[PDB]
């Protein structure tokens, strides 16, 4: 639909406040709200209603109605729930080790969030207090741990563990932050300080709380906002790899979708690209009288269906995590009667968890694609070796990241194959069918992770390469006009009254241009003695009919070339010289790509790598820079960059 | 959103002429149209008007004011095309088998059609000519033979085994029926039988031909057709095995959905399940004081996302096959002025196909576990051991299509692997990305065949399990009383005054159907002295205080039993007896669900079978009826029941 | 281990008699065995020994000492088993289709051999006259229609037709030939036409029967058989890409393989590309003062691997196909006892099929990155565009191709995903395991199948590429001295008494071939002037010191071109007037590689191709000729030159 | 939590124990002091973190 973008979206998602507190009601917890509950510590609270109070009470009092084994049996079911694996003690905790066996922070926080918001609906009948305990624990910074694994998604046991702690089990262990560090104290002694009480789940009230896809629907949340990001950081990437290319802008062009292939999101990617374009002296805009490959002419064609399953994923989990009761059996309350249905099933967030995760591997294989092609001399138009600043000859600058690329793009794609299609015949085979949908966001969670690396693999790459393109810019600009005077210097009076030179001029340029770009391997000084012999040949060819020695000419090969490594010495000690936020890559990039240049370069401190044998030092490592964009993504620092250039 | 359905799709679909003429207008064509003209024979023509004439002469015009190795060069790029593999000489056919690597008939013929819709766009460049060389093709009957491997759209390949065939090549064979009998001839051998030119490109009119997405589009079209149907009939299976199961509607009610989970085609699915399941006698809607399995219990939830993506997927492939130029360049007449994009990429297609493909699987999965759940005779409440109508001893009836239905299921899990994760680095890298749609196409289509073999076998035993449970019913309905009779000619005067009648006659039946339920896989005789030997235990607790011998008693059992005996062999020769046309089960079955039972008890033949053994003799086998049933499927016939039934 | 190789099995395999009749005793069955029985219509009998039935019929003696349901019972446990579907009718069936849901006849035969001859290890107790019943069937080609799925594999199904063929059921269709054409009629309707008399199965004679591997051992032994053989293939196009791309014999030296990594398999596969390579005038053998890419130089470590499954699939196949009874019960007649078990359980060949699968998956990947490098103007040394023999301009030779290669290595990566990982609690969870052994088989088929596609372009490819590598050969050695002549009538003269002969002729040669590596996407005329232009502007350099005008020479660079224009065109000429018989290629090929480029230009009269609009005229496509390659794969026929070229 | 994006001490003790036992085999060209400088590396419980 061409109403509603992924930016809108991310625009939205970003807007989410994290000071002010959040109301859950029910029905308006959007997901930018989860996601600043799970990872921001925005306060949570059900909100302060009378209607909310009252539905809930009301459901609560319908039950009472329909005092023994109710209690009892809620412990039955919380017993062989609380089933998963943890370490049994701190002895096994290592230095960054100790809790791979555990379910990360922000889930169980979103979990709890969205647990909340659909109890509010007043169909689980499960007290007002019990809710309470829940935000206590967000707003105090308590967070259960909870096993990894062991769920299917029709999330009893890792909600369970949660309902435990609150309920103070004495094996229920939780962690929080006591005031300088974090620890994992037990339910009852978290609770003791900070006065908070443990609650007593009472008829039915347990598996109000135990039913449910709280647990996926919050890592899918978390996920999904993740994906959204690394999808317009891919188109962004793609922008800035048509500029250091120096590709074209047409293939971007409102004709070649919105007229003959209105796919809406086709339109939406080529509109974004065209848009970070607009005002590149780096890529073309126009041709007077030419290819460029798939990677970056096909671009919108390859994101636009990802972009639109990402949308709809969206779509799927807004509702899913603030407008459904997963729970069961559920109470109609004003009709006075109880529903057995199956709320439960996640395979909603499974689906959406599956279809991202092929999208990742795909938008993956894009930008993998556009950055080895990049790195390839024999394909990159121009560019050093492997975005060498000095000779390639003892310079291998990204020849390990082009490698990395791949060994990320094939992880990539072993994790895109669903997971939903090994569903066994669980529990004595009454839940012969379930979703696996905390699996499959685990497994989406971790390309996320993987495509994060790839793309912070690629920013690096593509800001290095466009320095290099702009210094090639600078020299070019320079040498054009030089080239014209060394000429005449040692040709003008050779051959005089005649039109040996505009010519002369045109086709030494047009054979010197020629040879350059499959040249790009050459070490400096080689490559120009390479390039103006081949030029000779062709003055030789121009001016036939002249009076000049062939150590005339060669006199002239030598001068040119001699003017030719002195030059580019020059624009190179230049760039090195001025600050970053001075580079000649300024006067190139587009107004929007070259924010993201300013953040990576400015802000995260990561800047063009000389080269080691140069320098004759060995400089903090590659892989310490590209970390460093990484946990810009990771963070999600990078994000507002991205809506900024795309806004 | 709520509004328009996968039905209101079908119906739409299933609305499309086969006799009318099809007028192509580059905007217009619908996927039931795309189908009616590749399955239905449906006559194709490039719309009668003077403005799409106009925009096409125009590009045209436009061209050609931009002579020699115009016409070469297409001869060129259409030699290197013609690379794929087909049966070189026809000694190579036999019986049944032949043409294995050759594309679909309908795919052909479909891909001509959209091939010319899109060039109707005018955004081309070629002559009306040309696209009425396709027409006639397909209104003669007259479909190439084009290989069935060999592109990785970007469909080049394909679509130039298309042109060779109207160009009229040497080595180009096509497809024909000459009255009576088909047969393959050469191009120009062919259309010399129908009075057709041969037509010769001109100037880019190859490109503008070989460009595109026809191909795939096409496969796509036909398979997400098929794959609407297979999830409609899937609903269908699902409501019918709650009738078989005598499982419980209420899962279906409006409040566990459109109140409480709002997804809109879980609402879908819920809704036709209902509708389909109002009125049946056999399906409980209501209880007064269970535990259905999620097979039955969670199929909205389980069904719905796999749905959403089936209609999303329809709106994807409607605007790719009707309303894009997937070729390249493209041309702005009214703009003077021509593009270089990449609308080529099928990506759009091939993620339809990736996405259906794992919905097939996961529909499979789901009508799986509720196939063998009702093939269990521990868990199908009652039902006889292999839905046997006789004694089991002689009779597995259903025990093959139990492990052919895992053998399908397991099948269609591979088979939904993704095939966009393996883009290789084709064409000297300029084609570093692929979509690989034809290929996807081409194994969703392979799942549908797989899914269709799995519901026509999962059909045949919902209808034998429904019969087998009418004779329940009516023999329940004519026992229950007969217990009342026996037990007080035996009884009675052994206990008057007392209340030793409305209690002995409860707990009599009540321990009668809990033994019975798990004694299903008993013949017929010690069964139901199984069951009484069982009862008159219940009655020396009830009849404690009174004067009975044990051999009183032991009379009442051997009589009750010798009734029951009596009674079953009774209802079954009366339901034997009886055309199908007069089936107890039509009393029991709901109105829309008896639709499908008698589309296929009439209709088609496939009667219930009561077994070799028993009538002793070999009547056609299990899979000669389950082929039928398929058969059914492929044709497309079951379509309009399956319309009729939920429309 | 170092004893036996892949050539020593196939060796083996391809020394199966097809026409001496194969008896079989219980143990002595081999893979070639089988294969010939099948495939080669080899007369088969259980060899006639008093031995064999002597403990045949004591297996029978042992049973019928421990009446009436004993065949009733054999006549239930066949009807649930034909359960298949298959075409209703015959009105289905069109040209080139109609039995896509049969096994292929082969399977049967081979199922058919198989079962015979684990039958007469006397475990089975089933009569000697049944055993016959199979051989007659197999000796008069005799051969069942049986549904290509519906078994898990624990193969019943697929078994019942076979018995329900030989013991005469109404409903049981078979496949023969009489006389001239191939028919489909009944069991009794075939048998009555041979003479042969239908069985009657009795005690336990039917389970002895239906249970049982031999469907899935016979599809998989046919599976191994070819994919034996494109292992082979893929090693002989390994060395004849290492040849074609003028590459190093020397990655092949047994120091790199036999001394430092000891794989039994990687030294297999380097010496017989060692081998195949000895001689090449093609391939280098030693330098004296480079780079050979992966796809190359790592072939012995990439195929090693796969080469050992391979092997260890033999073994597992031939014990199972030749030496294990796989039905259940089994009796111990010398020992007087029945033992229960689950020899059926076929996880075995499904195992062998698996890594298979994938095997081929690697393979394919190797030979499609080795064939897409020489199709690379850019990375294949020299080579024509796209193996083009006249100009790029209107030649794209084998564009197609390389794309055509991707496709089919691309549906290779996802037909390698597992099937075994999808089981499903089939049989009321009885069978909650079974190996999925056909459906695995299947599957491996079609890889073997896509790769003979993929290797059949490969052969066809690397063919064009060594005669124009020939061609550049020829060329070279008359070019050589023409450059050493023209340059003393230009020059020589120029500058006598001094040393600028030796170093002119060098350095002018020199880079001559360096601008040559990379222009080779050139005509022939500006690719020649560009040459030499470049060319001149080396002679600058070296005769810096001389009195020469730039019109003299130019003389010389244009006369060079000129020659190399002419000299080109006529070593062309000369290649194309010959026959094959006489192409300047056997004089460089190996001598073992030469019998594979005989067996393809001669045998199969695929020739090199010139190119359609160079000569005017449109030749048998491309394609024909790649599938008369893959013809000859599929037949078989390339096997004993395989065989030829490597023993 | 924090190592996740390294490989685990024993799979980088393990590499180096195999990686000086195949320079042993006197085909790769190291000096013996640095086969030396990896095991007491692993002597000491010194371990690399590795991405
Ligand atoms: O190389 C190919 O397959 C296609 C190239 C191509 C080039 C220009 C316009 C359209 C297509
Ligand atoms: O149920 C099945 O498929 C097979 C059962 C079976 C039972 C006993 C001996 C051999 C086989």
């Amino acid at each position: 639909t061409t109403q509603v973008t992924q930016v809108d979206i991310v625009e939205k998602m970003l807007a989410a406040p994290t000071d002010s507190t959040l109301e859950l009601d029910g029905y308006s917890l959007n997901l930018g709200d989860v996601v600043s509950a799970a990872r921001k510590g925005r306060p949570v609270r059900v909100k302060d209603s009378d209607e909310i109070r009252s539905k809930i009470d009301k459901s609560v009092e319908f039950l009472r109605s329909q005092t023994e084994d109710a209690i009892s049996l809620q412990k039955a079911l919380l017993e062989h729930q609380l089933c998963g694996v943890l370490p049994s003690s701190f002895d096994s905790f290592r230095l960054g080790r100790g809790l791979e066996n555990s379910l990360p922070l922000e889930v169980v926080r979103g979990a709890m969030t969205i647990r909340v918001n659909s109890l509010t609906r007043g169909h689980s009948a499960v007290r007002l207090v019990v809710l309470e305990a829940l935000t206590n624990f967000l707003n105090h910074g308590i967070t259960p741990i909870v096993p990894l694994r062991g769920t299917i998604s029709x999330d009893l046991s890792p909600l369970s563990y949660i309902a435990a702690a609150i309920s103070g089990h004495p094996d229920s262990k939780v962690h929080v932050v006591h005031e300088g560090k974090e620890k994992i104290l037990y339910a009852r002694e978290a609770m003791a300080l900070f006065n908070l009480e443990p609650v007593v789940l009472g008829p039915k009230e347990g598996l109000g709380l135990v039913n449910g896809t709280a647990v996926s629907a919050s890592m899918a949340t978390l996920a999904l906002h993740d994906a959204h990001m690394l999808s317009l950081l891919s188109q962004s990437l793609t922008a800035m790899t048509v500029e250091a290319m120096v590709g074209h802008a047409g293939s971007f062009h409102p004709f070649l979708h919105d007229v003959t292939r209105p796919h809406p999101t086709q339109i939406e990617v080529a509109g974004n690209i065209r848009k970070l374009l607009e005002g590149s002296r780096f890529a073309v805009h126009h041709e007077e009288e030419r290819q460029d490959r798939y990677p970056l002419r096909t671009s919108p064609q390859w994101l636009g269906p990802l972009v639109s399953d990402l949308i709809h994923a969206h779509a799927v989990l807004t509702i899913e995590a603030g407008q459904s009761t997963t729970d069961n059996p559920l109470i109609d309350v004003e009709n006075k009667t109880s529903h057995h249905g199956g709320n439960f099933q996640a395979a909603a967030v499974a689906n959406t968890m599956e279809k991202t995760r092929l999208g990742l591997a795909q938008i993956g294989k894009l930008n993998f694609t556009q950055l080895t092609e990049m790195l390839n001399a024999g394909m990159n138009r121009g560019l050093p070796s492997c975005l060498a600043a000095e000779d390639p000859s003892l310079s291998y600058h990204c020849k390990g990241l082009d490698i990395a690329a791949a060994a990320y793009t094939s992880e990539l794609g072993h994790l895109a194959n669903p997971v939903t299609t090994h569903v066994q015949p669980a529990e004595m085979a009454n839940q012969a069918v379930n979703s696996l949908a905390l699996i499959s966001a685990r497994r989406t969670t971790e390309s996320n992770d993987v495509l994060s690396l790839l793309l912070a693999t690629h920013l690096y790459c593509v800001l290095q390469a466009i320095d290099l393109r702009a210094i090639e810019f600078e020299f070019k600009k320079q040498f054009g006009p030089a080239i014209v005077s060394l000429i005449d210097q040692h040709f003008g009076s050779a051959m005089t009254g005649s039109n040996l030179r505009d010519e002369l001029v045109e086709k030494v340029n047009k054979t010197l241009a020629k040879r350059l770009e499959q040249t790009n391997s050459y070490d400096l000084v080689p490559r120009w003695h390479d390039a103006f012999s081949f030029a000779a040949g062709t003055v030789v060819e121009v001016l036939s009919s002249t009076s000049l020695s062939l150590a005339a000419v060669n006199a002239w090969k030598v001068a040119a070339a001699e003017s030719a490594i002195s030059l580019t010495r020059q624009v190179r000690e230049t760039f090195w010289s001025a600050a970053s936020t001075s580079s000649p890559a300024l006067s190139y990039l587009s107004p929007r790509t070259q924010i993201l240049y300013a953040f990576v370069r400015e802000e995260l401190g990561v800047k063009a790598r000389r080269g080691d044998v140069f320098l004759g030092k060995q400089e903090v490592t590659i892989g310490s820079n590209v970390s460093k964009i990484y946990e810009a993504i990771k963070s999600g620092r990078i994000n507002n960059v991205l809506l900024k250039m795309l806004a």
